[PDB]
């Protein structure tokens, strides 16, 4: 399946593009011409850190994240393959201090 997703900006500037249920949301961006914050594109750190306003994902393959940050709506979109249509925030690694 190919879902929608949406990604705001810090600036409020805002991304739609389609990404397959089976590509990493970051990964998708980019095919999309986004340039979003990255590191270790290996769901090891906080850099490529969102936050989910709408619509759900599958990060299972990250590890950074507890459960609490989880449950408050934060992805790391280098590992997040998307279940939905979605928005999310961008930017977002402040939060996680
Ligand atoms: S870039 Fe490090 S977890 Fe996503």
């Amino acid at each position: 399946a190919v879902y929608k997703v949406k990604l705001v900006g810090p600036e409020g500037e805002e991304h739609e593009f389609d990404a397959p249920d089976d590509a990493y949301i970051l990964d998708a961006a980019e095919t999309a011409g986004v340039e979003l914050p990255y590191s270790c594109r290996a769901g090891a750190c906080s850099t490529c850190a969102g936050k989910i306003e709408s619509g759900s994902v599958d990060q299972s393959d990250g590890s950074f994240l507890d459960d609490g940050q989880q449950e408050e709506g934060y992805v790391l979109t280098c590992v997040s393959y998307p279940k939905s249509d979605c928005v999310i925030h961008t930017h977002k690694e402040g939060d996680l201090y």
